[PDB]
């Protein structure tokens, strides 16, 4: 069985462009795959958080992906800062990755016009730690959506790269994004992907959303000015329509059969709000179950983390080895 | 309770005078007035590329010269940066503190990328932040370096205050120890660039195993001016080459710079090389009769770094999980 690795940051509420990118595949490949999936709260702080949302938020994440059907009894679930191994690789990895390669990230410079006031060497190191959580342990797989790819590509050329120059120690991995679903934009901006971290809530959908504030959100979702109005997909001219339509359509697997409505973008997205809201209810009736466990939520971490580490510190040895290291007296 | 103080050397070679003027002395000097930890810093070596073998074996050979000099593992904590997770930990949690540009600043990223053009990487880039991890863990208050080390603890001052300026008094703030001569030992053959051990060049280093003959080579044909009469007069600006021997003759001798220069007058430099090459070789002789018993002895350098390691895992990891706790991660279920 091929090696399933993933992450996703505690940064705010997992949202319905988690699900449709990353969550939803992830829970589909937990039995054709050995999965493991991460919490990972050292990148998180790649961008200032408040100490106490953070906590809050690694462990809102973690009964959310309970919730989603992330199964701990199939699959390894853990937060990043539990396992020091991701740290060690992560340094060892800098030392093999060009400063250009990080430099010409789009992510970088993105979250750098973003946050101009704090422009860390974190945010710049991000793609090295996260080749550094993948890479430890031998991951063939790594299920994320589009924005990724590009850092998925320095991780598949660090692996490569370092076993050129010593031997078979890394598996190289391969992204699986998803053919719809992979970048939900934003509400208000339908130019600019969903993220969790956006100051402005009224651009995102998070999967612990009241039926009411679905609506309202919904409802005032950023449309075009056509006369007349129809659902027709064209992302360079109907971004907020497309986007609507990319959301119920991944949200219900169907295509151009939603795009013969031929009514009002007000029909749209009052069933697109009924049908998310619909998801979100069984969600919900779990995540509230599972995040007001908290032994269960120590469990799982402490399983989660041991297992996590019997992985990590055989590559991180191996890693170790061959770079020259002494190795640590027993 | 006495201060701490903590400093490293990186695994890249042969320990040079410059090294042993520059640190290596204070800290064996150091280590009854202060709780001294030391570390072989293997994880900032890589940042250069390696061969992996003579990784290995200069991992043994800084630690085996650590203890020649006189570094004391019944006074001192002595270990291997790599057998310390909290270090790379730490590092990482500390880049999420400091400025790209604070990086981009620093002499040392840009006088190494320009040596290494072909490998320009994150982690030469990102070197002067594992080095405040390696200091803050252990509380530290007071870095005893060289001068070329002067902007890079300059950093951890910055990052040590702007971390507790966000979350309360988790750090000491670290003082740097440069000594008033020796601090930056200069090539012998281009007297404009320090001593480094990774220099291609040997004969612009005197490495501290090195013989009496061959210091006295070494030193003869250390660079010059043409001044005829020869003056030796200390000018760094002007007189090199004769400056950089007069600063070496100094460190050892412990002699003033207007001590020397009337010492000199009237005389060449090859009386000035003449007393530089006995009185470095002089200062190396204890070590020398000592090192070879420290390097064959495989049982005391594991030992060594088993002990050291274990002694510097109980102060980093208090160090580290006040950091976690703070930053706002979810302790480790014990
Ligand atoms: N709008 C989106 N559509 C689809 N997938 C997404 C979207 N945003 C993020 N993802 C995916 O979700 C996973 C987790 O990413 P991440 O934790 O950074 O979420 P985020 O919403 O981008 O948060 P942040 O704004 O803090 O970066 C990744 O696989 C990422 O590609
Ligand atoms: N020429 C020098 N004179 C005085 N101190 C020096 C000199 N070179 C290095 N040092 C000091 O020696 C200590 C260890 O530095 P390090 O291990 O990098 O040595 P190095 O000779 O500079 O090697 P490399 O060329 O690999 O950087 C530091 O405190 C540094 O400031
Ligand atoms: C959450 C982040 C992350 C850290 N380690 C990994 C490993 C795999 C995928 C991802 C990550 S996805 C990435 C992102 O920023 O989207
Ligand atoms: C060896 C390097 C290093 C790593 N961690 C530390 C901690 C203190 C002093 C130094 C270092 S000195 C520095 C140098 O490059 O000179
Ligand atoms: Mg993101
Ligand atoms: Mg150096």
């Amino acid at each position: 069985k091929p090696i399933v690795f993933s992450g996703a940051q505690p940064s705010g509420e997992l949202t319905i462009g988690n699900y449709m990118g990353a969550l939803r595949q992830w829970v589909n490949m937990q039995d054709d795959y050995h999965c493991i999936y991460c919490i990972v709260d050292q990148h998180a702080i790649t961008v200032r958080q408040d100490a106490q949302k953070l906590r809050k938020a690694t462990l809102d994440t973690l009964a959310l992906y309970l919730a989603c059907g992330i199964d701990p009894e199939k699959s390894t679930i853990f937060v990043q800062s539990h396992v020091p191994e991701h740290a060690q690789l992560g340094w060892a990895l800098n030392c093999y990755t060009y400063f250009g390669e990080l430099s010409r990230m789009t992510q970088f410079k993105d979250k750098s016009a973003r946050y101009a006031e704090n422009i860390n060497a974190g945010l710049f190191d991000y793609p090295v730690l996260m080749a550094a959580d993948i890479l430890l342990y031998q991951t063939n797989l790594v299920p994320v959506g589009e924005d990724q790819k590009q850092h998925l590509e320095l991780s598949r050329d660090i692996a490569q790269r370092f076993n050129a120059l010593y031997g078979e120690i890394f598996k190289v991995p391969e992204p699986f994004i998803p053919k719809s679903g992979a970048r939900v934009m934003s509400l208000l901006e339908p130019t600019k992907k969903m993220s969790k971290s956006d100051d402005n809530r009224n651009n995102v959908i998070g999967l612990l959303e009241d039926p009411k504030s679905v609506v309202k959100k919904i409802k005032r979702a950023v449309t075009d000015s056509d006369e007349p109005p129809v659902v027709r997909y064209d992302v360079q001219n109907k971004a907020g329509v497309s986007n609507l339509l990319d959301i119920l359509s991944a949200v219900t697997g169907q295509s151009i059969p939603e795009l013969e409505k031929q009514k009002m973008y007000g029909h749209l997205k009052g069933e697109v709000a009924d049908a998310v809201s619909g998801m979100l209810t069984e969600l919900q009736e779990r995540y509230h179950r599972f995040r007001n466990d908290e032994a269960f939520l120590q469990q799982v971490m402490k399983d989660g983390a041991e297992k996590a580490s019997a992985h990590a510190s055989r590559t991180l040895k191996a890693v170790y080895e061959a770079i020259g290291f002494v190795a640590k007296p027993h």
